[PDB]
Order: structure tokens, then sequence, then C-alpha cells
């Protein structure tokens, strides 16, 4: 027989802390709150860039606290922006664990992202092509290494049992946590410190992502634009986020008498081998990693209470993650999309909406989904909305899925 | 008692096919003729951007045959330098391997690499600033994005059970095949495509890494520059490269007839904690990574004939690498270190380490480490050197290190 955690095959692991920041909040249980009130992180866009480049998207959400508003000029000078919101985050988030010492030799951090510390590609290029050679940072190179931000806080929190960054692109930060799982589960590690870190919203990711027609604009209208699974969406709206959570072994939490938020029983991942941007219409490779993160966890579809969708609002997008519900006999959950009200913040956001799935199994409810105001026949599944859904929730599945075709999926319990 | 591939924990994996690109052959078995004839990947550099930046580094190892000279039009404007070199490989790979007909459900991909499309971020920039957002292209994303590469091997060889980018710089390319492994002994995969590819020797990469003074300076004699476990070692040299393996159960291969070249036993991930960019002085959390490897193999120290060494040729990472192969307790074995011949491929070379690894295991016989001309009495490792050395080599460890910390260590045996 396979080995899950249901039987035993797997040890048992905790969440035990989580950390984000938000468009709504610095604080990650603020953001819960806000999002159950149904609140929107997202503004019009006031960064002069936006009429400078005449840009075709003027929305999104901004952190509400500032990352670089808590960062030193030494922090400027030798960090990249993720590897600052991971000194952040990072820092913020040991606090709230109680600082336990742990034995580091079975401490890991694994933390994605869309891309790294691309600022310090442009700027070294700029800078090169003025002044030569000469005029490149010696910290170029760390500050640019996409493993930057994870590396950082290894470094920072003291992990002695690997450090990894899984990318893939959109669900890098759910691959992230799943990898923190494995390195668990596989005996490599007893505790982990797992997310995703993403930058700020720029000028030129906003030209890169527009260009495919994958945003929203819907302008003038900030707070309504995200509308997943809306029959009226029309591609996702920016709005950024950092992310990180505490696992670690059932038992090592009860050792140092710490509550774990969660639980976190199984992952699936898979891919599509489709297209290189497009989502396989039919779901199946998606509702595949879907079965998979049950199967480890030990788990039937029918078990499925929640789902805590990828939902970044684009046609074919939510189209396909309709489908791939039904394949994997998960259609009859009650489902929430994140994004209605904190945008899509690439790397960081499958982490950031893992977070918001354990504050699901902990606190009984789900907020709504935002915008959600006329069902699109294709669909048709359970969209919590218009008021905070209120039920015991056991088991739950946090989806996200990146451009590359890359499906992540991860079972979660209630403690 | 805890799985172990000898003990029957986990599934046997085999290596059943291989492919590499170098400084010295397109073509993996004649860069192996080479390597044991003696030969240097090493040469000088006669771009003109050497001038043209005058640069302090004007040595490396260019690819024996280009990349670009075996792309057409089309690819090369819908796809960045590593997913036209990722391509390439997969195909090479493939038909090599006999173009296998295997389930896509049971099939992943794991390559690494040290950033991605970066080309296409300063081009995107350069276009915007000078023709507005779009100007940018549609297809950019999918370029610049790190998974890039992955998602295209994936997609042209049709990998439906994930495609995974670990990034940890160096040691990129020897996670990627760790993560394979694990991906099929989880029972997550049967077959997969696995390793790292890499960009190419240009300006500002040279700049980068030259600031941090970390680089061979002896341009005078380019065949003679990387002298690792050499006492006058003084940096690294660039060698380009990409590199692919393909492991499978050995069930799965049994049930096409592949013949296995070797087998994967067990692999080890761990972290320094220690600095950003310099490796741990005491080598003990790396050899934990060596010693994590022989566990999960169901191997001593004792059982290890030869260790393929990191060995990037600067002072700290060569004497902080001995120490690790004393922790691990595997001093007795015969050191190769190939970057004294082809140089260091960054995201690539554990990749190109590993294969190496398996030509030893399957030829019985071992390159030499070229320029190593003065014993570092520090080092007092076995290393290999004027002549090749044959032996009876049973079992192998193909040792990866990276910037941020990361300990790569792969264990392998005779077929
Ligand atoms: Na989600
Ligand atoms: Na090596």
């Amino acid at each position: 027989s396979q080995p899950s955690t249901a039987n035993g095959g797997f040890p048992s692991v905790v969440v035990t802390a989580v950390t984000a920041t938000t468009s709504i909040s610095p604080d990650i249980e603020s953001t819960w709150k806000g999002l159950l009130a149904g609140e929107s992180g997202i503004h019009a866009l006031e960064d002069e860039f936006v009429t400078k480049w005449d840009l075709a998207v003027k929305i999104g959400g901004h952190l509400k606290d500032p990352v670089d508003s808590h960062m030193g000029r030494l922090d400027m000078r030798r960090m990249s922006y993720v590897q600052r919101m991971g000194k952040l985050l990072g820092g913020q988030l040991w606090e709230s664990a109680g600082s336990p010492e742990v034995d580091p030799d079975r401490f890991a951090v694994v933390v994605g992202t869309g891309l790294g510390g691309a600022e310090r590609i442009v700027e070294s290029y700029d800078l090169m092509n003025a002044g030569g050679p000469r005029k490149v940072s010696p910290l170029a190179v760390q500050m640019i290494m996409p493993n930057g931000a994870a590396a950082v806080i290894g470094l920072q929190l003291g992990a002695r049992a690997g450090v990894m960054t899984p990318v893939s692109a959109q669900s890098s930060g759910s691959e992230a946590i799943a990898h923190a799982w494995r390195q668990i589960v596989m005996g490599d590690a007893d505790v982990a410190v797992c997310g995703g870190v993403e930058g700020p919203i720029e000028a030129l990711p906003i030209a890169a992502f527009s260009m495919m027609r994958a945003m929203s604009t819907r302008n003038d209208e900030p707070e309504r634009a995200s509308r997943p699974f809306d029959k009226d969406r029309d591609g996702f709206v920016f709005g950024e986020a950092g992310a990180l959570m505490l696992i670690e072994t059932e038992e090592h939490a009860k050792a140092r008498g710490a509550k774990p938020l969660a639980r976190l029983l199984g992952a699936g991942i898979t891919s599509d081998a489709f297209h290189m941007v497009a989502p396989a219409a039919d779901g199946v490779r998606a509702g595949r990693a879907m079965t998979r993160s049950l199967e480890l966890a030990g788990l039937s579809p029918a078990d499925i209470d929640h789902v805590n969708a990828h939902g970044t609002a684009t046609p074919i997008g939510d189209a396909a993650e309709a489908n791939a519900i039904r394949v994997a006999g998960c259609d009859q959950a009650a489902v929430y999309a994140p994004k209605s009200a904190l945008g899509h913040s690439i790397g960081a956001v499958g982490a950031l909406e893992s977070v918001l799935t354990v504050l699901t199994l902990r606190d009984g409810v789900i907020p709504p989904t935002l915008n959600y105001e006329t069902p699109d026949p294709e669909i048709d599944l359970d969209v919590v909305a218009g008021e905070p859904r209120y039920g015991d929730y056991r088991y739950a599945v946090n989806n996200s899925f990146g451009f590359g075709g890359h499906n992540v999926a991860l079972a979660f319990g209630r403690y």
C-alpha cells in the first residue's frame, strides 16, 4: 500500500505561523478581516510612469505598507527588492512563531519568485553602457540571482537543511510550500519557512503582460476590475503581495508548545505540455494535481469542503480551472478566489493564497469573492459571494497554475 | 529502517542516455575522449566586446558548436537563448534514447538554470524606452520567465508529470537531477529528462563576476588558468555548456530495452547559513550533503571510489570542499575536477559534471585534472592528474555548490 498522511505513511506536518504583506495591510490578520468585510486592495495607479507611458492599464494594488519604508541605506544598496521583502517577512514571521530556537540542521527554507532581482539587471546594464565594467556592483550577482531572497532568509534565520527556489512563474509560491512539505516528509528536515516573494508594480511588467491582453482595463472602477469566474471578467489585476509560513512536524510543534493553525496534508505537481502561456482547456492535468495532493493526504474527492481557486479572472483561464475542478471530483466544494480583492502577485500569489486557505480552515469562514455578479454557464461552481460563508471546513485545496503549464495543488486540513 | 535504494525502500533508478554541448565538442562522447586525451576547451576570447569594454578577463571556453547555428529564424525570435539551448539538447537526448514512447503522465522534466532568459529583459527594456509599451512583444514573458527553458522542453517532449526549475546558482543543474530522482522515487514519475542549461559568455556577465574578483585573470595562457586544488589557483574560468540526462525506473527501462549507463541512487541537499557567495570554511554542511546522498543510496563512505569535485579553482572554494570531503569521510577517493578543462557553466555545470560521473562509472576511468602541478598542503586530496586513471569504480559522488549557501550531492553507481 502507498504511503499517505492519513495512514501514518508520512509524518504529520502542521502550519504554526503565517505572515503576509498585502495591498490591504502589512498585517495578515488585518487583511483577513478586511477581506471578510468585502474590502478591495485595488486602487487607481498614481505612479507617474502611467501617464508617461500612457499605459493601457491604470489600476492595481500597491502594498499598503511599503517594503522600503522599513529598509536602511545599506539594505537599499546591497539587496534587490525581493531580497528586502524577504528580509521583512522573514523577520516578521519568526517573531510571530515565538522566535523558536531550532536545530538549523533540520531547518530548511523554500521561497519562490517570479523572476528575482530584475531591477538590478537593468541598473547594471545602464551603468556598464555609460561607464563600463568597473561601474557594476560587486554585489550585482548575488542581488540578481533569483535564489537571492531564499538565500537571504536562510542566512537570516539560520537554515542549514537546504535553501531551495522553485520557479514556475505564477505557481511559485505554492510550489515553494509543496517542496518544503517534501523536504520534511522525506526526512530531510523537521521545520521549514516557505512561501513566495515578488516585486512591486512597474511600467515594464505592465507592458509585458498588457501586450498579451492578459490584464483588466476596467480602469474607471479599480475595485470592480478583478472578476474571477464572473461572466464579464477581462483579465487579471496586479496586486502586490509577499507571504511566508512556518511548517514543521506536528511533534516538533508539540515539543515547543506551538499551536498549529492548520495541517499541510499533501501536494500535487503536474504539467500541461500544451501551450507556453495558455492553460489546457480540458483541465485534466491541473485536475490531476488536485487528485495527487489528495492521494498523498489520504483524502477522497468527497472529503473536500473548500477550494481556494487560482482564478486569475481571464476567460480561458477561469474556464480551464472550472474543468480542472470537475476532473478532480471537487465541483461541489465551496469556492473562493482571493484575486477578486488582492489581485495577482505572480510568484508570491500561490503562497499568499495558501495562507488564506489556512485562515479559512482555522476560522471556519470564507470571504466573499468580489465582483461575482453574473454566473458564467460554462463554469458552474459554488462561488461564495456577497457575504462571508461559515461552515465547518475540514479539508481544502489551494490551486495555483503558472505560465509554462505548471499545476500545483495543496491539500490542507483543520487542526 | 528508513528507505534506501539498497534495502528496497526506494525504486531503482537508471541513467539511460546523456547529452551535452561544451567548449570542446557538441558531442558528449567526443568531449569525453578529448578530456581523457588531456584537452582543454579554454581559449583566448576574440569577441569584440572584449576590447570594447577592456575587460580584465579575456579567456573562456565558448561552445565548440554554437547553439544558434542550429536555430532557424522562427526559433531565434520566439525563444530566449536558454530556451533554444534546451530545445536542442532535449531533441538531441530524445533521439539518443531512441525516441521512446512513454506515458506522458509519468514523464517529467527538471532543468536548472542560473537566471533565465535575461537578454530578453534588457531588450524589452531598450524597446520600451525607445518606442513605448507597445514595442514589447507578447512573447516576452514566456521568453523571460526563468522556467522558460524547462517549459519549452516539457512542451517539446510532452512531459505531463511535472516541469520544474530549481535555481540555486552554480548547483542548479545538479539540484535538478536531485529533484527528478526524488520525483521518481516519490512515485510522481517513472521517467525524467533532467539537468541544466545556461547562457553564453557575454560582456555584462564577465563584468559582474570579476567585480567580485573571483575570476582568473591569467589571460596570457588560457589553458593553464583554471587550476582547481592547485596551490597557484586564482579564481574561476567561464566554460560554456548545457547538459541533460534521461532517468527512469530500472523497471521502466527493462520494459523498453534501454541499456543503463549508470544508476542514480540518492541525493542530498543542504545549506551553509554562512555567507551569500562564499562557502563555509569548515565544509561541514557541504560534507553533510554528500553524507545524505549515501544514507539514501544505502552506502557507507568506504564504498565511494571517486568524487567528482565542484572544484571551481578559487582559493576558498577548493579549500572548503576538501574539508567537506573529509567530513563526509571520502578523502581516500579519486578526485576529479572537470572545471580544470571545461571551465565553469554556472547553472549548467552540475548537470554536465553529473553526466561525466556517469561516463567515469560506465567506462571505469577518470580523466586528468589539468593544471594540477603543485599540491596545496591544506588540500590533501588524491587528485587525478597527468594521465587519466582507470580503475574498478563502483560508486561515485558528484558535488555541486552554489552562491546563496547551497550544497548538492548526488550518489551514482556503475550499473
Ligand atoms: Na489559490
Ligand atoms: Na562536480
